[PDB]
């Protein structure tokens, strides 16, 4: 983000709480400099391989969200914005969560 319009808050870092082998849950924590009222959280995720251009935008009406449709055992790099009626707000860290693996880690 640069020469943009003064827009909302940002999360400093994710956390995650959960993960299926078809999904991944998540959470953030709440901004204090909204710059208003958060309407919604907005989530961007995409294959590691991939870029942006091919990704899915998915929002929820909390700070917690999970995102359905990915594969076993793949990193999936999800981020979460706030909006606000003035405008949305810049993404949160980056960070790669992936999902289940049933092949069987010897260690980790």
């Amino acid at each position: 983000g640069s020469s943009g319009s003064s827009g909302p808050s940002t999360v400093p870092i994710m956390h995650q709480v959960s993960a299926t082998m078809r999904s991944i849950t998540l959470s953030w924590p709440q901004p204090e400099q909204p710059n208003g009222i958060i309407l919604d959280y907005e989530i961007r995720y995409y294959e590691k391989e991939h870029n942006e251009f091919n990704s899915s935008m998915a929002r929820s009406q909390t700070n917690t969200a999970r995102i359905d449709g990915l594969r076993p055992g793949m990193v999936y790099v999800v981020q979460v914005r706030a909006r606000t009626v003035a405008g949305y707000g810049k993404f949160s860290g980056k960070m790669c969560f992936q999902t289940l693996t049933d092949s069987g880690p010897s260690s980790g």
